[PDB]
């Protein structure tokens, strides 16, 4: 039987190569294993988020920011899923929180976060 650490790895292993239901399932079996840990989830709504499953991807999010609200990647994976899903003022609210929560946890993503929310801004803009 693996352990709920090496399910997260195998998982991380298929999403690199982009095994996206297979690396979903990995998290789920960690997930299993331990339900208290909020990288798990948050790693398997970017599965859903390639997978184009946006309500589930929803709610990993949500399932990771209750466990720790403090998530830079579970706020910045909600924004991001958001954005596909056309509600643009919700993404680009989740997004700067992800860029405050990243510099105030001093979390180095290069121009990741700035990048996403000038997507968005220019998305919603295009919209209006
Ligand atoms: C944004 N993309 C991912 O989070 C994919 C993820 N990458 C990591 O965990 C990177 C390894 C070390 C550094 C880390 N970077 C980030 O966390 C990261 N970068 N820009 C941002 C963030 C977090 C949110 C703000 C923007 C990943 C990699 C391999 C396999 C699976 C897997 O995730 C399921």
């Amino acid at each position: 039987s693996p352990s709920a650490q090496e399910l997260k790895e195998q998982g991380n292993r298929l999403f690199v190569g982009r095994k996206y239901p297979e690396a979903a399932a990995c998290y789920g079996r960690a997930i299993t294993r331990n339900p208290l840990v909020a990288v798990y989830y948050t790693n398997r709504a970017l599965c859903y988020l390639k997978m184009q499953q946006h309500e589930q991807a929803l709610a990993d999010c949500r399932r990771a920011l209750e466990l720790d609200g403090q998530s830079v990647k579970a706020h910045f994976f909600l924004g991001q899923c958001q954005l596909e899903m056309e509600s643009y003022d919700e993404a680009i609210a989740n997004l700067q929180r992800a860029y405050s929560l990243a510099k105030e946890q001093r979390l180095n993503f290069g121009d990741d976060i700035p990048s996403a929310l000038r997507i968005a801004k220019k998305k919603r803009w295009n919209s209006i």
